């Protein structure tokens, strides 16, 4: 089968709603919450909206049987203040993807977003990780820079900030999957920052003493790492120059396939190994227009993997679906 | 022959030393200057520090016939204050890259350095581009965040505050070369911050107006274009939703190939294609480390290029002369 | 009739994900809009919401006959950033606004929000103005803190910084509304901000040389004045050293009644007379809640009014349609 | 008899110019201190200064028998640097009341002010609450908002950050009086910036748990409680939503009286009941000015609460002496 | 005759009370103004406060025959806000200054305060200087520092923001008295700070070309030239790797005597000259203390100089009163 | 003999070139270190460079037998960023003025600098003061503004802030040399920087209970004390207002003789007494200027001391060698 760990939830209009008025009146009507029907949730799944069709109905077209829905990351808002609309925000789309896969099982998995506020310590999220592990998420969105590039930082992935959240991200052996969420740039729009971001992170993973301190720490890096594959050679080259090569800990890394060039997924795939790949598309969203060349979907990415004549049948099943039933502990 | 567009001038320690003196007082013992001979500057170009060679030896080892030189870009302290240093010591580089390309004209050609001062309108750099453009040099470094990587940020390369740089490359039809200089940042070392910043500036001159109102505009775009290549599909695919694709405009950029894994360059000059590529290597520095397996230095990519069987002989020359030639109006 | 002149606007669902949607992506999507149906526009008019009925459903149980709707204020964000996303979503709840009345004719009248960007200068509001007069708009929310109680504030009322603004306006001959949107203070919130900034407003307009220099400026202070009515004594006192009395400069303000208590409404009126008072509640919003003493929702308050022994017939009148109708500019 | 529970000192002009050196040098002359003799401290209290007469003949014409005078609250410049001048002063102020109230004890009785600088911990006043508990006096003037208007602001009133005060208080069951201090807003001079803090302060106290946790808690909101008696309709709606209402917790407050219009004193008795209102004029002060229309001080309000018909004298006796009595501690 | 040129008025204690009240209402009470009778003024001008007597005693115990009176320059808060607080209580203290000379002509002389607001342009004390001139004012005391040892800092005075000043101050023919007013440091209070900025003014002025375009520029600068008469010499010996020597300069500024040791005020006038040397003593004030060695006040000066016999009667006439007389356009 | 107390090491030009880097990769390269052998070293202290001749023949020339030398001020960057490169820079600064001193204990006794950090907790330099302890320093230059003139300043010299250090100070019975470092300020250069600073940090000294809680405190300042023994009246008459007089507590203080005018030589000679002076020149630097009338080097002032009349050869004694010895624990 085909299982897509890359994807975000199509919610009900009412989620974004409610959104605007957290931010609108930032607590003094208290918290509140989403009041929609599972209904109208199974019919956000099927609405046509923005994209050519409905998300179901796409994942089917792609030939995709199962897909790991997370938030839409880049409205999770995790420089907005005050910290409890964060919170909020991040428990009500929790709760509502979990309505969500309960309520379409035959297809949708949950994967959880973290109430990170910047400048919080990282603590202050495992109470949520808790709720939504009880719940049966399977993982977990990392982001990076929940300053979402403002004038300032937080720590990077290395330095023991994040340190309590590996440990428990251990404890319950489920993944952290690096994605940023919005950005405040002007040169730097959301989009592009998911990149630069996984850039950083996968560097700062790959240059610190992260997996000999959480050697069982899994980390699923979105947009096939960002522009690292690519740019491999001057980090390798400069971690010579170091007590581990920059690829020793880059091997220990998952990286998803959401990339809609063949050119790009041939040197993913041949970079870190199909052991390491787990198919992505993030379908519906940023991909879903049609190449006036051939007529196809560009997050139709699938059969770009599936011809690669230099990968084995088991290589595809590993890329395809194996590796997620690991990494996201899938029945 | 092989024209090598992205090389750092070795310089004397002279010159290090009058950076930390500018900096120690700041302009109370004016402007002063470099103090170094010829023949010391001709010695820089040889002395092995921590390469495994003279510069000019390992030039000559690879192959390489000339190489344009700039100065090397993460010392230009573009965020430093007060202005004045930061214009004198592009000055002094300047004026000793000039010294050591008239002094060594086999090897070696001159790109300018800008005199960007974090927050100054950009005309501030016109008279130092003069008088480069009256000692002989080609080219200029045009870096996107002369703040480096600090709480603010300088506009979007499609915002009109670049636009008179813009307007006088073309009265000079001459090119910048993007590029980076220091970064700020605990978690982005500055060379991470090359590769986000190429990618940066990349995306804003493909999703302007630039190239509407700059036909003629020439511009390189350093290692490989950062992400670009790599990350190409999602940007195309967003800008499918506007007036202009992303590869439109992307299709006037050039790149030039400081790249050190072959699947890298390979993806670019699939990418861009043979017409758009400028051989370059950045040799020596962050790429000259010997491969302990297979003995060969990582910064030796020429032979690379050379072997791919999907290039005729006339996009090899296009790659390693003639768009060098061209772009950088070479004699 | 009863004409309410604080309303504002129940829009579908559709608007707040397009400001949350402008917010996600700061512009990178293009301006883009929302894209709603006359008849979605149409059911969020009568849909209960939180409400105990429909706003069209509620205006009938209270005998109002036409409401002015403005944008809701605490949604307006002026103090986001980038300034593109607070121009494009005033700009959005202005057209959905114009289309609402322009379907429901009968019951709503349009006044408009003014994109007011902390910081810009108050001439970056005009083309909206112009558009929304040419619209048919009959009236501008004006809000003395685009800055929504942050770090800074804007000049006051008085500083010339608005000179431009009520100049425009008494080249239309159309009102000023004085509301204040949102609040990013943890002691005083969004619906307090609203009493405090009237204070201040009104304040600022009673001290200064506005109405001297701009005698036929039209301006409704909202919610009875916020805290001026109940404290007129301490300002008029400290006017006294001045050049003008506090009341002299405040006989030229209108006020509108939306206070959900008898005693507030009687102060009011006896304060500033029925001459410069215009019927408003805000209904549905804060003030649709059951007051369990009389059964009747708090902001039912036409009634309170209505029963007031010290008013004639002819100043009931006034407050309830009169008044609207002259400084709204409303037909007949 | 007639209490004045809302006075401000009436100082020798040492006082202020103490206030400007300290400014001058920081500290690096010493604590020095004022340097005024009995005989100087007893004559400011009778200078005209700029009343029509001087503080003690007023309160007898007005009829006010003892008045119990705190710190003039605009000069105590609880957000200057360093913190050290602003404890200083607030000390010097202190004392030199402890003194005016022994030499003119049949008419005066101290209330103290709290040295808060802006981002202190609360704990340090106690040194000074003790020292003053120690000389009699019988209240501390509570400022919510240190920071005087400026780019940061203390935390609401319902925070921790205030539960040692709210403890201390409850140990020596003396009461806060709620008093802003200063100013720094150009919209917003200090005697409207009194209204709005009064306003956020009681509406901080109506919606947190503060009289839960300190039952016993007693709290004096200045100026007829800001703008919260005229507002309240709005607040008690949106508290209906919480699981206490608006008027629940503000039935547990006290009010001042200090309210220059027949109408607005009317309003705060009816709406918080005379059990709960304490006469207060601040008289010499803001409201020390002729009213025309009369020929008596504006200030000069007792008379208006003695004529309320809906007061019976056991109510008024309430207002103008025994709450007074009780919630001050006061001796008879 | 002793004329001393460094005097603060003693005012009435009701100015100072009126610092507080525009501190406390600023402004919302309006301008309003200082209320006290000519009574008042004279007899603050003999009030014994914490001196060991009165201002006019103890210049006649001194035999100071006349004084110089300006604003005590710590009170007048160059750094506050709001600005017209600042330039009001300037007014006030000025007019008190006018009001007490009026009244006692026979011993002091008015000296004005400029309302120097941190961050305004010079040219808004202009006015305050004309309302002087006519008032028959004979000078100006000059803050570098409005900003009050704040995070900022005002231009050096040779930038050309004090250049509409010197100008004015040319066409007027009156000098400008350097002196500094408060200091918000903890490490460096107003005392100290007075003497850290008569350095730096001294400094500013020395290395600029003030005086080449200001040539009849007049300058007293207080208490000896801060540290530079003690520090010359690394300042002249950096001064020669110039085009303009550090005395050069220095020559064309004057200095008063406010010194309280014997051997300052030699070294004073023995690196400086008579010609350029104007008797102050800030008398009463910071040195109205008893020294207990002879019992005599630190701040009686007058006989140290009038003991020095390396000078003639006519250089100690030209420190007592001629220079006063000129610098000052004194009757 | 001739002890100079204040002199700065003349370092090869690759130390200034390391700090340059260090601030160029701002610690992404590691450590790394100053690269020069012993040959490097010592012909740094005979080159010219731009004094009229090396530095160890001009101290031969002025009669100089031994000369204490610690780090050139101006160049430690005490605001600079990251903490650790401010740290690694005076390590490498103090392990190279050991081996200088090492290779030539004839002329040069070594003196450390601090690795303060703008707003570290002072106890941060502990560990390099020991390992200068073991490598046989005899003194440590405390910097009173490691801000460097920025708009934030350390507390004052009396706070408890750098209690630690006095303790550990006296726990070695080893002085500290008060001197300033940088100054981002455009009206105060460095060189003007360092006398108010001196100013400051001396007032500081003498206001607090700093000789109270440390009577065995050895304390050198800088420059003559800057402005103190020129304008020592005045605060010794404000001084007289409190409990301790400020000359008690610069009775405990040592000063430098770096002044360069014989007459600021014998005011502070006569001022603080022979028995409080150790003599200095900062030769070569400052003073390293050719008066071109007198024909002499300003920095040669030793002759000036040796022919003042009032001091006897004991008092002498004392300034040129006595009070080193004692002071720094001179072998
Ligand atoms: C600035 C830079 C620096 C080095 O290569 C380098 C220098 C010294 C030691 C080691 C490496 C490279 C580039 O600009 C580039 O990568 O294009
Ligand atoms: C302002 C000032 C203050 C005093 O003189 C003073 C005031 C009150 C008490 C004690 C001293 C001195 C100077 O400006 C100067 O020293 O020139
Ligand atoms: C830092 C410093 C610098 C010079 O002397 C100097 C250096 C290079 C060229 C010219 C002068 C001196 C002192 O620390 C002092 O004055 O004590
Ligand atoms: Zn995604
Ligand atoms: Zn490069
Ligand atoms: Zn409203
Ligand atoms: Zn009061
Ligand atoms: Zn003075
Ligand atoms: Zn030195």
């Amino acid at each position: 089968m085909i299982i897509d760990c890359h994807g975000h939830v199509s919610a009900p209009v009412e989620l974004w709603a409610y959104k605007a008025s957290l931010l609108a009146h930032r607590g003094s009507h208290g918290r509140g919450g989403v009041k929609v029907t599972d209904e109208q949730i199974i019919a956000a799944a099927h609405h046509k909206e923005t994209w050519p069709d409905g998300h179901i109905e796409l994942l089917h077209n792609h030939g995709t049987d199962m897909q790991l829905i997370s938030p839409r990351p880049f409205q999770m808002m995790n420089s907005a203040k005050p910290a409890r609309v964060v919170h909020w925000f991040c428990e009500e789309v929790n709760t509502l993807i979990h309505r969500q896969c309960t309520l379409i099982p035959e297809m949708f998995i949950p994967v959880a977003g973290l109430p990170q506020v910047a400048g919080e310590p990282i603590e202050n999220v495992f109470a949520e990780m808790d709720r939504c592990v009880s719940m049966g998420f399977k993982g977990f969105l990392l982001n990076p820079d929940p300053y979402e590039n403002g004038a300032e930082e937080a720590p990077p992935l290395g330095d023991r900030y994040w340190y309590p959240l590996y440990e428990k991200l251990c404890e319950l052996d489920l993944p952290a999957h690096i994605h940023a969420t919005g950005s405040q740039s002007e040169r730097s729009p959301y989009s592009l920052h998911f990149i630069n971001e996984e850039t950083i992170a996968t560097y700062n993973l790959c240059t610190s003493s992260v997996f000999d301190d959480f050697p069982q720490l899994k980390v699923v890096v979105s947009h096939g790492g960002g522009a690292i594959p690519y740019q491999l050679g001057r980090f390798e080259s400069q971690s010579r120059r170091s007590k581990h090569l920059f690829s020793e800990r880059m091997a220990k890394l998952y990286f998803d396939t959401v990339l809609y060039t063949e050119g790009a997924l041939r040197l993913l795939i041949e970079t870190v190994g199909p052991e390491r790949c787990l198919f992505g598309s993030e379908c519906p969203g940023v991909g879903s227009t049609i190449d006036p060349a051939t007529g196809k979907q560009m997050d139709h990415i699938a059969p770009f993997i599936q011809k690669f004549d230099f990968l084995s049948d088991a290589d595809k099943k590993l890329i395809f679906e194996d590796n997620a039933r690991k990494v996201f502990n899938l029945e």
